[PDB]
Formats: C-alpha cells, structure tokens, sequence
C-alpha cells in the first residue's frame, strides 16, 4: 500500500485522483483542514486527524484552522476563554500524533485584504449556488449562512493550500472553491460519522459522541446504549466505529455456549458476518468496546 | 414655513415626524446621505442635495458619503479614477450651495471593526428579510445582493448619524437599521424622479436623465424628447420637474392663437390645468425646459 493508497483508505471521495498524485510530485507540499474550538474532541475528530496523519506520513505540511471567529461571532465566549479551548485542543490533536502548524481564523479573516476578496467573490457567487453549497450543513436562515461558504473559498485562497481536507458535508463548498479560484484546490473528502443514537452525524453538541479522553466506563456505557441494530450495517455507528478505528484481525469473544471466539480478519469479513445475523449486535459491542478503550488509552494518558 | 415644515415640503416620508421634532430640538445633530460617484450628477441628485440644503439650513451637519468601494468592487474603475470623480462630486455639489463634509466608503468600511459588525448583524438578519429589503433595487441575483443591505446599515450605525436620507427605494433598508440598531435613525425620504422616457427613475447609466450642466440647447432637445402624455400626471417626467425644482408663479406663454399667455400660482394649479387638458403638453415642455435653464446656469456656471 503505497503513498497515494494510504492517503486514499477510508476516504468518501478525491476530487481528484489524478490531481492528488500531481501534487504528490512535488517537495513542498501542504494540507489543511478547519475545525471550530470545541471542549469535547471526539470519535468524529479522530477520524479526520488520522486524514491529517495520513497526509503528513506522505511528506505534506499539516495546518490547522481553528475557527475562533465563528464561534466568538456565534455566542460562545470571548476570544480568551475560545483560545483557551482552541489550544487544549492542540495538545489532543499532539495526543493523536498529528504535528501541524495552527492558525485561528481571527489572525487573518478580518483582514483588509481578505475582506475585500470576501466582497470580490460575493460579487461573482449566486445565493442559490452559496445556498445549495450550505444544504448539507444547514430556522430563520440568516444572511450568514451565505456569507460562510464565500469565507471558506477565501480562506482556501488566502493560505495558498494545495490539499482541503474535510467531511463530506464540505463537499459543495469546496466544489465551489475549484470554480470559483484561480488554482484548483485538490479536495480529500472523509465520511460523516454517525452519532451513536444513529441519529445525525457525531456531534459535541447532540450529546452523542465518544470523547476520545472518556474513562472506560463511560465508553462502555456509550457503546452498550449504541443504535445498532441486528444485521442492518447502514447508519450503524458501532458497525462504522469498527470500520474506521479498529485493527484485523479483531478477535470477538463470545462464551462456547454461543459459537466461541470468532476471529475476523477485515472489516469486510465482519460485515458479512453481521449482515447474515451471524454475529450477534451484543458481542459486536462488547468487542468494539473494548477495543476502543485500547486504541484511545495512549491518547487519553498523554491527557 | 417653519424648519420642520421646510424638510418635510417635497418630501415622500418622515419616518416619524414625532422623532425628528425631537431631533431638532438639540444644537448638535447630523444627516448623512450615500451616493455612488457618478460621471454626471443629474436632477436626480438635485432634488436630494436641495433637501440635504433644507437640513443644513436648519441647523444640521451634513455628511456626504461617496460609495467609492461600492464602484470599484463593481469593475468600474481603480479608486484613484474613481476618487477624481468624487471628487468633481463633490465640487457639483458645493456649485448647488451645500456645504458638507464628505467621506469615501473606502476609508472605514474595510476597518477590522466594522467588518466585525458586518457578520454581527448578518447572523441576526435573516436572508428573506434582507431579500425583501432590495426588491425596489434588484439577473441571477449574487450574494451582494444581501451583504449591501447590511452594510448600509452598518455605516448608519458606524458614523453614529442622527438622521438618514435617501430616495423611497430605501425605505426597507432604513426600517431594517431602525429594527437592528440601538439608536433609531430618523429617516427622511425623497420622491424617486422618473427618467425622461417614462421608464425608469432617472439614471446616469439609462441615458433618461437631465444632467445639472446640460447645455441650454441639450436641455431643450431632451425636454422636448420626454414622455409627457396630455392629461396624465402619474409618471409624467416633466411635471414632476415642474413640481420639485420650479418656482411658482410660473408663467406658461402661449400665443394668443392658443390662449394667451397663463399665470400659475402653485404647482397644485398647473396640475388641474393639465388634468383637464386645459394646459397642453407643448407649452408645458416649453415652459419648463427655459425655467430649467435659468434654474440650472448659476450650477453649470459655476463648473
């Protein structure tokens, strides 16, 4: 599994293949990705920062954007107390591995300069093509909400990025961003966790998330309260958590009483297991559990 | 005619009289107005700058507010070329009488503070009342569409100005300052003119418009070219000339073949005479395109 096929794994969607293996080229290449400060850093998270990790394996500088100015416009603190959590944020993103360089949205997005170009691109972007880009990731729409897709594109081209990394929610406005800049941002695309309730995606604010700093217990009484359902895999977050997190082979215990121990090795095997009600949503959550709690120890301990 | 009677003459709206008699009652108070510098400054203008002259006339500061960022954000030039015509604005506007200060757009709307304000007030303005804030101003409408209501707002609140003026088609974005700000502004609305052909308003880029320093025998072809239906007052250019910059009495002369020569005291008098077809849309034309010159020369002189 080569440079390209270690970035590529787990992705939902490389727009596009051929202009990622140009960028792979060259010496100086770098990466980013955005994340409003946030006092939980969860499963969600992980999942995007491995991305990161993946990237910075392949010779790419990371960067960080934390979006203070979001939230300090949004009613969540003063920029202090944002900071504050914008640099414990640094150090889980250190935990994780992840060596990147950060930049809070306040040190750039006001700007002279950017601002202008923030009315520039206004001029030449469509509400409905702002507001389509915003459907995936949006009562009483504001204005707002047509203004922030127009910052993202700006912010792509005040950095000079050559890679946006994102979820796939992101997708249209990055679409936007290769149509709208002069140089076209290659765009990696990560999935959008389901939360574990498997209502919407993994959220700090829909209390249905995974810190990856929660105690043991806590996974454990996290995970046993888990969506999933018996041989449905589709919007199934314990399903999605042994996809995305764990390594195979994975060893699910299970009493003789009930077929033994079953060793899986690949997620895919594990799938047609579960799909066949083969394997049982219980001990699925008791192994997926229990793995976790090992694959976020490390992390928690640097904490 | 007291001070409150000679804003008000000729006004379309007061938004509300009881604030601006409160107004008037202190030493220090200001009015401010926007326009977007424009190679010819036409009777348009005028009617607006004679009520900016009303103001000052009463006691007030007036502050002028050149929309040079406006212009140049809309490929109409660098802002040096477009700082040399605010700047023969602004010696049009001293040619009228007024005596104000003026300030470029450029100079704070780009101030890290002010745009702070900006995304402030765009998360508590929704897109549908922004929308319908411009439908009396605004193909394939582009998010500026709904930044520029926000902004005029912003600068109401910025310059700290006790009362705006504009033409009727502000109206909504005046009420949306006085719903969004801390300190209402008291707002002072002008009649929109219609162009010449009867169209539009009158513009500097739809070719309807007498400009301040048209020559005598440009005025005279225009006047004669205008739209001027036989007893129709409602979107009758040239009556609404006769209504806004003539003064009465105002002598029509006609042959004795036709009537004689005919004395109106009040513009209310030329307006029944011409409902009745008493007063013919040629001699009407005639009569206001030479008091128009004599109205005019002194500007155009003075240039």
């Amino acid at each position: 599994m080569d440079e390209f096929e270690m970035i590529k794994r787990n992705t939902s969607e490389i727009i596009s293949e051929e202009e990622l293996r140009e960028v792979l080229k060259k010496d100086e290449k770098s990466a980013h990705i955005g994340f409003e400060p946030s006092g939980k850093i969860h499963l969600g998270h992980y999942l995007q920062i491995k991305k990161m990790i993946d990237l910075q394996n392949a010779g790419f500088d990371i960067i960080i954007l934390l979006a203070d100015l979001c939230a300090y416009l949004n009613n969540k603190g003063e920029l202090d107390e944002i900071r504050k959590i914008g640099d414990y944020n640094k150090k889980v993103f250190e935990a994780m591995g992840l060596k990147a360089k950060y930049v809070y949205g306040s040190e750039f997005q006001l700007d002279k300069d950017y601002t202008l170009n923030v009315y520039r691109l206004a001029l030449k972007t469509t509400l409905k093509r702002a507001r389509r880009s915003m459907e995936l990731i949006a009562e009483n729409p504001k204005v707002a909400e047509v203004i922030y897709p127009i910052m993202q594109v700006n912010s792509a081209h005040y950095r000079g990025v050559d890679v946006a990394v994102g979820g796939m929610e992101q997708r249209k406005i990055h679409m936007l961003a290769r149509e709208l800049l002069p140089k076209k941002v290659v765009c990696i695309h990560n999935p959008v966790l389901t939360g574990l309730d498997g209502e919407g995606k993994m959220s700090s604010s829909k209390g249905n998330f995974i810190a990856v700093d929660d105690s043991p217990e806590e996974i454990r009484a996290k995970i046993k309260k888990a969506y999933c359902p018996a041989g449905v895999v589709e919007g199934n977050p314990i399903m999605e958590i042994a996809k995305y997190f764990l390594e195979y082979p994975l060893t699910i215990k299970r009493p003789e009483k009930f077929g033994g121990d079953l060793t899986v090795n690949s997620y895919e095997e594990l799938e047609s297991l579960f799909k066949n009600k083969e394997l049982h949503p219980m001990d699925l959550k008791n192994a997926v559990a229990e793995e976790l709690i090992k694959i976020l120890e490390p992390i928690r301990k640097r904490l």
